[PDB]
């Protein structure tokens, strides 16, 4: 049963949303009075309430999305809010649509998109995971932070071969180690006001840590936002090597740590923007001729559902997460980057 202190905070937050006439968040768009009244009395088995979903969007009215998952079951209990948010953010993933089963695909069809190292500075593929049986970061207790860091770090420290490396707890980290990790772009710090208000930064830094392999091509963050962020990266354009290393690491971790996955939504994450495959593939790439015609550049990327940002030089990444397989997402990135390089060469 939801307690009165929580209901009072919920009623005040709903009123705050309605009084902010300039608020444009998906939270405000889809938390109708009818849905609010239906959901405000519900609780997950782990104890999460509607407040553990919406509080960050109430506290940060300029949120784009404004809702987070406090545990895996929340996607079911609060589906009447999550479902239209997901459909809107993911551009047409309807409440009745279903994400395909996991398929990393045929690695032999993924390639080095720039063997000459003429255009691609670096290549990165990232994914995220929640561990089955644990609340998400809005609701982890201090004891759960300690237990899961022990379990995760033990599995990471047992990895061998290309994945052999070093675990660094944030707890007790000294300034020399911090600077070393900053120099490698491997450090994360306390979360921003969106994470803070989502209650994702409690008991800082208990249960938070960093792992990388000896070659510094494989990086794992523990409880930065999701339970696990798993990142593979290297200089140049060998997407085959980068993607296969990420998949190898994900599968090794999974052997002793089962992940939370939903038949409709795929892998379950703290932020609904990261569902489905959870995969973000990106390149840092130099395309100076296409830069002279940014409209043209933006048009090619859009054809392959890629987004182009700064970081002549661009960070180009895939936009799609839901309704396609891991293979399809990485292939979309490979195809798009190949087409961009082709058109740069012909320009």
């Amino acid at each position: 049963s939801v307690d009165q202190a929580t209901l009072d905070k919920l009623e005040a937050g709903f009123k705050k949303l309605q009084d902010a006439k300039d608020c444009k968040s998906l939270l405000k768009k889809y938390l109708t009075k009818e849905i609010f009244d239906r959901l405000k009395t519900r609780k997950t088995a782990m104890g999460a309430t509607l407040l553990d979903v919406i509080q960050s969007g109430v506290e940060n009215l300029d949120s784009g999305v404004g809702v987070y998952a406090p545990d895996a079951e929340s996607y079911t209990v609060f589906a009447d809010l999550f479902d239209p948010v997901i459909e809107d953010y993911h551009g047409g993933f309807k409440p009745t649509d279903k994400h395909p089963p996991t398929d990393f695909g045929d690695m032999n069809t993924i390639v080095n998109v720039d063997p000459e190292n003429k255009y691609v500075v670096s290549t990165r593929v990232r994914c995220g995971r929640s561990l089955q049986g644990y609340p998400f970061n809005p609701c982890l207790t201090e004891a759960q932070y300690k237990e899961m860091e022990d379990k995760v770090s033990s599995q990471l420290k047992g990895m061998t071969g290309d994945l052999k490396g070093t675990y660094y707890p944030l707890t007790g980290m000294d300034k020399k180690t911090q600077q070393q990790l900053i120099d490698d772009h491997f450090l994360f710090k306390e979360g921003d006001r969106f994470l803070q208000a989502a209650n994702a930064c409690r008991y800082w830094p208990t249960g938070r840590g960093i792992y990388h392999n000896d070659a510094k091509t494989f990086l794992v963050w523990v409880n930065e936002e999701d339970h696990l962020r798993i990142i593979s990266m290297q200089q140049g354009g060998d997407l085959k090597q980068v993607y296969s290393r990420m998949v190898s690491g994900v599968k090794e971790i999974e052997k002793k740590l089962p992940f939370s996955r939903d038949d409709r939504l795929g892998f379950l994450t703290f932020c609904p923007t990261n569902l489905g495959t959870t995969i973000r593939a990106s390149v840092h790439i130099k395309l100076p001729k296409l830069a002279a015609d940014k409209a043209k550049l933006d048009s090619i990327a859009a054809k392959y559902n890629l987004q182009v940002r700064g970081t002549a030089v661009y960070d180009i990444s895939n936009k799609r997460r839901m309704g396609l397989t891991e293979y399809q997402a990485v292939r979309e990135m490979q195809d798009g980057i190949q087409e961009l390089i082709k058109l740069e060469q012909a320009a």
